[PDB]
């Protein structure tokens, strides 16, 4: 099962997809 909780900004990874989105939301500046 590829991981899918994978920023595409820093590679981070979220503990689920809301909290996934929102850190994407603001990962850029
Ligand atoms: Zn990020």
């Amino acid at each position: 099962s590829p991981p899918d909780f994978c920023c595409p900004k820093c590679q981070y990874q979220a503990p689920d997809m809301d909290t996934l989105q929102i850190h994407v939301m603001e990962c850029i500046e």
